[PDB]
């Protein structure tokens, strides 16, 4: 009796999903490829990068440990919190299924990095670098503006706000690795590195993408209001990780190269949301080798 | 002001990045890697070599076939996208809070890998007549309606006894037919794929339900109490609907006993995963030798 009430407020049936008839083709498409794509960090040799890391200076290692413990809270939170919270307003039970694997997905990429951590740094490192995740107002900062609307009300916004995570928030700390790979270091992290973009890549244009499909039912006015919003938002987000991108790479001296993947990676988010680019080209002119790292 | 300012301003705890090199429960360590370590897709079975025996089989056999298949994915489609994510935010570490997100994605493996099963075997017409039979059984919407009725509640420890119940429990009404055809070498290739996801069922109901025994064992005495009564009533009442389920799909071709036994015997192992004692009597369960040997 207990569940009575339940019932009768929820007269509808419940149904199970029926893979033989897809009304969104793109759900398919993106659950074989994403499920196509499996893979476990285990599955990288992280052990051959030890020699490479033993080189590193202990500066590299510290912005290392730093960037790959925000791109861990990211993960943390796209997984838990993030996915999880676009599935009540999915449009087909397909695309449910979809972010179930998002989800999982994003943990593992949390994982990996802790195995690139068990792998190369010590103790001291992982501990110190956590703590420094949890202190640092930009990292802080960039994880509640996200939260605040996976937590809120507005089925829009969350998907706004998970695709500028997935196509752009993770950039600063991607160029790390790619640059890294470039000069023949960490090249086996890199590796996993680029199966997390691989990734994160089809997670940004899918969102984006059913963003797109649900801005659309919208009128001209609504229309114009989100799209203001989202601007706004990618602006207060650029401004943050360019602080968060100083304190990184200044002492390395690779900031400005960083900063202009953050314009190219800022673009990139907003065509994947339907909008044209808050950056002019010319400034979006990261070092080639670098774009050429992440495939 | 910015939109976000109150929520943050209300949010002083830092966001904190799971660490898998500081866990305070090793079992979600142990379960994670037991199933990521069984990642498994159905297009990786050759379901295809079943064709010969699905058309030798009897329109009764699949008939039930269908039907049993469209009520397991069914189960799975609810604890896919309702019933793991459901346990999230009450998980006692950020490891369990990964484990679930595995169980939620594994779940929508397996009912898709009903969907592989009918495309390969079933004509459309069948297919779509199974789909709406699942929506209109009343039985099959009973037990769905009653545990998703605890996952959309606010109490934490439902949750875990609805989803132990659910995976420990009501798939087996349906895993006893795959079970006891290819104890006759018959749709073989598909009793694979439902060991696949039996092996994946039983590790979720023993995780799930070691996470209740832990969070009722630090309530009140008289809270121990009432989550016991409660977890016994509602494994009864799941289990006279499931009679009712059970002897619709299964009189006509008369296996419906040894069902019946099969559904006490995992009855009693749902109670064990949750730290109880069985409800029914040993006597009470004496599964045919066949099934137990097919499970295996
Ligand atoms: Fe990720
Ligand atoms: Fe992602
Ligand atoms: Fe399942
Ligand atoms: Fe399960």
């Amino acid at each position: 009796n207990e569940y009575d009430e339940y019932i009768a407020n929820h007269t509808d049936p419940v149904k199970a999903i029926n893979w033989n008839v897809i009304p969104d083709e793109k759900d398919l498409e993106v659950w074989d490829r994403l499920t196509g794509n499996f893979w476990l960090p285990e599955k990288i040799p992280v052990s051959n990068d030890i020699q490479s890391w033993n080189k590193m200076t202990p500066q590299e290692q510290l912005a290392t440990m730093r960037v790959f413990t925000g791109l861990t809270l990211l993960d943390t939170i796209q997984g838990t919190v993030g996915a999880i919270s676009l599935l009540p307003d999915a449009e087909t039970m397909h695309e449910e299924a979809v972010y179930t694997n998002i989800a999982f997905m994003e943990s593992v990429h949390a994982k990996s990095y802790s195995n690139i951590f068990m792998t190369l740094a010590s103790t001291p490192q992982i501990n110190e670098a956590f703590r420094w995740s949890e202190e640092n107002e930009n990292l802080q900062r960039k994880a509640k503006i996200i939260m605040s609307y996976y937590n809120g009300d507005d089925p829009l916004k969350k998907k706004v706000a998970s695709t500028l995570l997935e196509s752009f928030l993770f950039y600063s700390g991607f160029y790390l690795p790619m640059y890294l790979s470039s000069r023949a270091k960490l090249t086996n992290t890199a590796d996993i590195i680029r199966l997390i973009i691989r990734d994160e890549s089809v997670h940004g244009y899918y969102i984006g993408y059913k963003y797109q499909q649900g801005v659309k039912k919208l009128s001209e006015a609504e229309q114009e209001e989100y799209k203001a919003y989202t601007f706004d938002l990618m602006y207060d987000l650029y401004e943050n990780e360019i602080e968060y991108t100083e304190d990184i790479y200044d002492d390395l001296g690779w900031t400005e190269d960083v900063k202009r993947f953050l314009r190219y990676n800022a673009n990139k988010a907003l065509n994947n949301l339907g909008y044209e680019g808050l950056f002019p080209t010319d400034e979006t002119k990261v070092s080639p080798a670098i774009l050429s790292s992440l495939s």
